[PDB]
């Protein structure tokens, strides 16, 4: 792959994201490929996905006719991480330096998110003049809760890693990248120390109770940037 | 009013829309006031809705902050027509010679519908190169199936009175003009002879079964409408 | 039992109400136990249900304390009928003479419906200035379509077999009433040489599709008729 | 294509299932890869879907670790027919002869149904001691009412061509197998004859309304099956 | 304006209510005109919101003939509370003082909540022999979680701004009330540098996805006071 | 009865459970009558529930005739639980020492949960090979967030008071076992002070917002169970 690293060891898989990481076609293009490979094969049965360098990443790098194409490429961009919320087996992020705009679309779909002392957090959609469409504003509701998420969506403001263990994004903070590493790979450990088909039956029924809300809103955001999007406020920053 | 007129005689009221009936910018102005202060005063007890003349209708006569004001502008006609199909006060309508596109959107939200054999009726939008965004593709499927209603969607032919009755569009047909026109004060009549405080309830109660989805097909049609209605295929025909 | 007679012969159950068979406090005292009994041994693979007589029935028989005991009272009655519509032994329904009020909300409780050419129904809650709260609204929208449930709702008048027939309430007619019960025996008896684990199984697979909007509309009903039944018109007639 | 034959000319592609016409592990691999294929291009605007022969089809020709490859292979067959009930290019069926178990999930998920006066249909995988699992309790409940749903899936008995267009199965009836192949070409002519573009999004406005249910309806089914599935009436007939 | 006062500069508009504070018959009267005023005007991008004097406010202050006009009355009160939770202009709350009963209903429907640290909390309806029908407990569910909301409505008592900013009901709090005002000032302020059409937007996608519930719990409950509300232990305090 | 203890006093009934506590046949087989004898007399206006000795509990301690009636008995097995989730007098728990596995399941179902500092908590049915299917991951979801119901539920750690106390599964903690038994008296007789009418219709209001996902939770996750349970690595440990 061009875009990332796996390394699979006593039945744990690390995934590294080398691209600062910025998210280009060939990630949205790959994604799918690498997590089915990880979920077929039964020697891996937990997987840590970490950033590389020194922040996790940076975010993204008419008429009808050219709008539909748009369409259908927002739509695949959407699958790309549906892919990963979808898999059965389960995820951990650990997250040092910073997050914003994609990345955040990212950790929402894991499950579990472990940081450091240096992170920082941002939904930076709206100061480019775009509704975010690829998962933050569908999955953020079960992460977080009305009012925190509201402000973070309509001012675009930066967070540090003690507000976001304060409002429930992430489950711990750790001193420096190396303590959060070997933090999220004790606890892939313990996970996969578990017999799999409850692990992956346990995760079967916690997603049929969700999948409906989110495929709702991806539909409806889909639809309003393909009516709303290109304008001169687009241009204008 | 400029664009019916409204005769009340013991306990219903008659209202007939004079404009080929067409349906213009008085009309989505002007309903919502007429259908309140029908269902407000107490001596009506039941309206009977019909035509002038010898037809019932014939129907309707870029960047981001033009079509704003678009969408703004069809949430509008989508509401003057949610305003028939929220009243507490029964409605029969009787149907007369040719219905075609918004007219089909208007007696899919009463009650009743009688109808003669000369009638004709259409959806006629996806002629037009348009997807119908005023009510009839939300509120049809409680009145056809699935068959019925995606054959007359797609197709945009013209049927008769004797398929309606047989696919489940009108309730009756009768062999002249005035024979349905006869039938529906009957029925409207003895509407009107029952406790009135009984039949808003039932009214109410039914109601509460479906309004949610309704809704949500309606907001979704105005969104999908704002990005892909203009195009050159409107201009072509 | 004081208001059924139950008579099984190979592997056929019929239960026969004895009370014009008006169903009073007995009624709803003990049909859950006879339906239960009936559910749970071996020897039954299907019940044919039918009414005595001339005819199948005729129906039925302050400050916040007061009204709090008829809630509850609505609320049993209410498991009293859904007790039928939940055993999954199938069941089919036999249909001579008169149907009126309490007996509609009873025969859309069962899988299947046989009439005669004798046979007359009415939803006649509306001329009593009730609205039905025991079952007929939350279930009669599976069975019909909006506009002759309307009519019927809201008219309260009679309708004979032939129209039954052609708007769904019943599946088929015959001329007297001995050969309506014996072609409900025959389909009884088709059904019960089929293996009776996949039959309970299909059951309980297209129960699964209907059972929140039922219960929602029955809790609505309930909190309706608490608050306005009790009025002057209700002396009035 | 060892399953089919696809045959394109002037703006509509006609597909014949050519295997009587069993359907094996050939059809359930290949059958999304045909649809796929026939929505990219911009030459096909409507599908005709027929069978060779003189019928349309026949139908289909432990522990954890046994059931769990079951459950997956399950969910795969199933997605075979989303494939095609999730299509934006509509199709129409043309059905002559027999019509058994599998066949009756493949037409209702396309978009109209013309049939002749020698087929006959049924439902039998209650008599094979199956609960049907690929997707005709998903999906007829749009087609048909809830009395005529329930007795041919409970009973397991064939119907002709008069019942089945009486009860909403199919829109029209012809006396041979050729008058209604040409219906059916005459319609997708018509269809052809409009903008492409408003089309497919009255079909997808369409499909909004009901994908929730259907998935959801299909998960339980899977898991029921998964469990119930095998026993001694499975080998007893 | 005899219950507000209203003061724009700089893009910010601030709506100061004057009545301690408790709000009557003008209040319901006039709070929708006051924001279909102020979310239709271009120059206005933020509101802040606060009360007069020394606290935010205090609260608020037979037959079937006269529970209909009590449940039209009910849902006038609910309509006013409801114009401000749809306006798509984001509005910042700056609580000093006291909020008491249909206080804490109206801060409820506001994006941002700031506090000061003499600030107490209650839901008091239960200590008047009335279960809170205006919008609390319809939306109080996404701000808070089940266990404090339980405690909450059903004690009764008072908490102070510490506890609030535990529970989530707060975002932050501060010394004094000019320092509160401040903040809710900078905030709007940073709101109101971002492109319009966006916040806009994103405030439409968010609200998407909560209102069918909302509505249905306010149905429920206005049906549930108009049958229970009047009583002996209404007058008993 | 021969699995808790009963006494009332001061219009409040103390409910212990004398089995470490362990749940099993005669807990399942009483539970609903203790607790519907206790919701009928008007004497009790709140219940307090607490575990004997120094612990709260420990926990609970082929083909398809046989899969039927384990399926039966997982569903009487979750009737129990609903029984006590689903009464109109308000509980609040006491915990003191262990909670393991289904004493989980059994206080995510009261209103109000209290501890001490030497309170531990787990869900170790992953640890067992099972998937638990008694109601903790159905009930749970509206008490915790995604993150923390995720690690709890796929690690099967033990948490302490302190962590509960953060994440939102007790409202307060305590020194000691007295003073936190002594703190639930105090908030049941603040409760009991109160209209009886009116905390009761509180209570059915609040519970009509979360029936239908709880009960299609519970619906998939017994059939699941009854598919995959039995295997080896049951055996295993």
């Amino acid at each position: 792959y061009e875009s990332v690293t796996v390394e699979v060891k006593d039945h744990v898989a690390q995934v590294t994201l080398i691209g600062g990481n910025a998210m280009g076609p060939a990630f949205w293009e790959e994604m799918p490929d690498v997590f089915g490979t990880l979920d077929d094969d039964p020697d891996v049965r937990a997987i840590v996905l970490t950033g590389s360098g020194k922040n996790f990443s940076y975010g993204l790098d008419a008429g009808a006719k050219s709008r539909s194409d748009f369409h259908k490429r927002l739509q695949k961009m959407q699958g790309a991480i549906t892919a990963v919320a979808d898999c059965r087996t389960p995820t951990i992020a650990s997250v040092h330096g910073w997050c914003i705009g994609g990345g955040v679309d990212l950790i929402s779909a894991v499950d579990i998110r472990y940081a450091s002392a240096d992170a920082k957090f941002s939904v930076r959609e709206v100061k480019l003049a775009i509704v975010a469409d690829v998962g933050s504003l569908a999955r953020l509701p079960l992460i977080l809760s009305d009012g925190h998420l509201r402000e973070l969506a309509l001012t675009g403001k930066d967070i540090d890693a003690a507000r976001a263990e304060k409002i429930g994004l992430v489950n711990d903070v750790y001193d420096d990248a190396e303590a959060s590493l070997a933090a999220a790979h004790a606890t892939a450990a313990e996970i996969a120390a578990n017999p799999p088909l409850t692990v992956a039956g346990v995760k079967d029924v916690l997603d049929a109770q969700r999948t409906a809300q989110v495929a709702e809103s991806l539909r409806y955001v889909a639809a309003w940037n393909s009516a709303f999007l290109p304008s001169k406020d687009l241009a204008e920053a």
